This record gives C-alpha cells, structure tokens and sequence, in this order.
C-alpha cells in the first residue's frame, strides 16, 4: 500500500511565509530518516557548523622504550574506521608503534556500526579487534588517496601492536606526570553532518541526539525555536527508526509543515556563517556516495536533499532550485514494506514524478554552484598536535 500522507512546499523568498501543501500538511507521519535533518538543525544551532571535536591522547613513555596511552573522548559521533586509520598513521607520524597499556574513558565512542560499563565494553571489545588487526591496504590506500586530495597526508602502511585495552573513567584517571597531551580534532561539524545526511545507520544521528541531551533536551530546543511542541514533532531519537517491534512499531514523527519550518531555520543557521544547504545535506546527481547519487532527470544538479525509508514510511525532503527561485519541500509517503518488498521502490519513484513536477512547473531546474565535496571524519587542522 503506497499512497501520499503529504506534500508541501514554500519558498525561499516568501514575504507571506506560509505553507504551502494539501489538507495532511499538519497532521504528523513518520519521518524515517530525515529526522536526521532535524538533529542536524539542533547540532548546528547548538555546536556551531565549524565545531570540531577534540579528542585527547595523553601519552606517556614506559622503561621498555614503548608508551601508554590514556584516550580522553570527546564524544566524537563520528569516530569509526576511518579515523581510526588516520590515528594509527598520525601514531606512526609521531613515532609511535607499540603501546603497552591503551586506556579510555567514557566519552571516547567508536562507531564499528543500556549503561556506562557496558556502553565502555562494547567499545573496548571493538577495539581490540580492529587494533589487533592488520590494516587492510586495498581499504587503507583508496582512504589515503581522498586524503591527499584535500591536502592531508597519511603514513605508509602504518600499523600498531596494543598489549592491553582498558576502560578506565575520566573521574578514576591520575595523569601521570611526565605525561604529553596531544589533541586529535576532528573535521568540522558540517563534514560530519555531510557524512551522516549522505547515507548512514542510525549511529551518528543516535550519538548527536544523545550528545546534546536527548529527548527533553530535544523537546526544550524545539519549544524555543519553533513553539512547537509534541503535536507538531515527537522524536525518540536522532534517526528516525524503528524504537518498537514490526507490528507495533515507534518512529519519529513529525508534521510536514515542521519539516519545511526546520528546512528553513537551517538554511538561516548556516548562512548566517556562510554556509548552504549543500555543506549539510546530499546533491542529487553529484553526491554519489548518497542516496540520492544517482538521482536523475531534472533533480541532478538542482537540487540538496534528504530520503528516508521505514516499514510504513518513504520520505524526502530538501531544496530544489528552479528558473523561480529555490523552494524547501517534503514529501512523506506511506508503504507497507513489511508485507510488500515492492513499496519502497514504488514509492520513490512516485516521490521523484512529485519532485519534479515541482521542479518543472516552477520553471525547470536551475542548478546549484557544488562541486562533490569528500565528507572525511578528518582534515589537515586534524593532525596529532601537542596542546
């Protein structure tokens, strides 16, 4: 069972700022993973689109000639394989092969994709896998090469060996005292936001929206930006899947209209620091690493935007830039996925004819000034350097 729950569009340049869309435009539908543009919104508004995460190695020399290491986190919601690599170059860069005793604290969270202890075994657990494990060259030189191409250089076939991988709390840590500090700052904000708006699981979205205080926070922020409350917005996390079981299952939701009201503020928020709706959100056509890369037709190039797909739910929303001007719209579908595999396909294709059909009769596509950017969870400013 494909069908509409909603359309609705405004644009940009609207003096009456209202809404437009059909007769749903103000009844809530799940939002699947565009809900990840609403934690985006909160994270700008909150860290700023240039925040970097500054995770912090404090390093000590042992009498054998190797170090201890000691990783205070700084809930880094992008801190996976890839930073993970880039560390163990910059390890090698700083002359650093062997570590005797690795520790972490609570903030240093990893992404290999209930309560503080068993949050931190899950962590060491992947660790110790990935750090115990020869570095992959096929992966580790397709990595280097995006590297270079925004100026960072990374270490040849790096390695490390780690005799033992700890949880020890930030509360519990005694910096020994000929300890080095050493800061490992990730990518901007915005990058890390690119990343997770391309295509992504639920775990960076999960992390931020936890991060910045989870769903009372949410519900606090929302109030005070939007007057909004529960009857326009109920989220239950930063992705937007499923909190519940198949049958009765528990999405984020949202009103369409919230959706063009976040798309909105967004575009505000960023550039008031210079930034578009394209430093955050996939382009279709030339983003390819999204879900969205090899959209077609009169969306390439045009056209910044988000999909979402849940049992009950396919979802798109963003800006399209036409000969009119650019325009923020949603389309919220409802499928049955569950019980028809047919749906989501059918109801993209469905969602697509609407987009374009805004697009065309708005005086077809103008495109966008982007060019394909590499969102890396580091950048030249993230080298191991000695705070």
């Amino acid at each position: 069972m494909v069908y509409l729950n909603s359309m609705c569009h405004m644009a940009a340049n609207s003096k009456t700022q209202q809404i437009q869309g059909d007769d749903n435009k103000d009844d809530k539908f799940p939002l699947a993973a565009i809900s990840k543009v609403v934690t985006t919104l909160w994270a700008v508004d909150r860290l700023g689109p240039d925040y970097r995460f500054k995770t912090k190695l404090h390093v000590t020399p042992t009498a054998n000639g190797s170090y201890d290491i000691h990783i205070e986190g700084s809930r880094d919601p992008l801190f996976g394989r890839n930073m993970s690599y880039f560390l163990i170059s910059e390890l090698n860069r700083m002359k650093i092969t062997k570590i005797e005793k690795l520790t972490f604290d609570e903030n240093f969270l990893l992404a290999w994709l209930d309560t503080v202890e068993q949050q931190a075994s899950i962590v060491r657990a992947t660790l110790t896998s990935s750090f115990a494990t020869a570095i992959s060259p096929g992966y580790y030189t397709i990595l280097k090469t995006k590297a270079a191409r925004i100026g960072v250089q990374m270490s040849n076939r790096p390695k490390i060996d780690v005799r033992t991988i700890s949880f020890v709390k930030k509360a519990e840590f005694q910096k020994n005292e000929k300890s080095t500090t050493m800061v490992l700052m990730s990518a901007p904000l915005k990058t890390i936001l690119k990343r997770m708006n391309n295509q992504s699981n639920n775990y960076i979205a999960d992390n931020l929206y936890w991060n910045l205080g989870g769903t009372e926070a949410f519900n606090a922020y929302i109030a005070g930006k939007m007057q909004a409350d529960t009857s326009d917005i109920e989220f239950h996390n930063g992705s937007g899947n499923n909190e519940g079981s198949v049958a009765k299952p528990v999405y984020n939701e949202a009103t369409c209209e919230m959706m063009i009201k976040v798309l909105y503020s967004l575009d505000k928020s960023l550039s008031a620091k210079g930034y578009d709706l394209s430093d955050v959100m996939a382009v279709a056509a030339k983003d390819k690493a999204s879900t969205v890369g090899s959209y077609g037709g009169v969306m390439a190039g045009s056209t910044t935007a988000k999909t979402g797909s849940v049992n009950k739910a396919k979802t798109l929303m963003g800006s399209v830039s036409t000969k009119n001007g650019e325009i923020y719209f949603a389309v919220l579908m409802h499928t049955d996925y569950d019980k028809s595999r047919s749906d989501w396909g059918v109801a993209s294709q469905q969602i697509k004819n609407k987009v374009s059909q805004l697009i065309n009769q708005n005086g077809g596509p103008k495109a966008i000034k982007y060019t394909e950017q590499l969102p890396l969870p580091f950048d030249k400013y993230s080298y191991l350097t000695k705070a």
